[PDB]
């Protein structure tokens, strides 16, 4: 019965940072691993990044390793995903889900709980010099 619920989302200029968490109901937050996932306007859900019952073992996305961190705290019940860098295909709605039993990178469908989504939105002003 664990619920999820995201927020951090908004409009972002290219370069910017911006810094989702995901917290969780009850307190058994620890007997979840944990997974972001995003849907790009009118597209499939991907793979983001995930995160161990401990956050020994990370996982992320090929197009986003290196600028995006996952991180923990389980006295706030909550994952963060801090994103640096963002460029406008970083645009999507950002998903988090939790599972008691498997970790590791992608298995979308393995989830068992999912939250409602955060908008993230990576726009410049759209000034075109021609």
């Amino acid at each position: 019965d664990v619920q999820l619920v995201e927020s951090g989302g908004g409009l972002v200029h290219p370069g910017g940072s911006l810094r989702l968490s995901c917290a969780a109901s009850g307190r058994t937050f620890s007997d979840y691993a944990l997974g972001w996932f995003r849907q790009a306007p009118g597209k499939d859900r991907e793979f983001v990044a995930a995160i161990s019952w401990s956050g020994g073992s990370t996982y992320y996305a090929d197009s986003v390793q290196g600028r995006f961190t996952i991180s923990r705290d389980n006295d706030k019940n909550s994952v963060y995903l801090q994103m640096n860098s963002l460029k406008p295909e970083d645009t999507a709605v950002y998903y988090c889900a939790a599972d008691k039993y498997y970790t590791g990178p992608g298995g979308e469908s393995v989830y068992d709980y999912w939250g409602r989504g955060t908008q993230v939105t990576v726009s410049s002003h759209h000034h075109h010099h021609h």
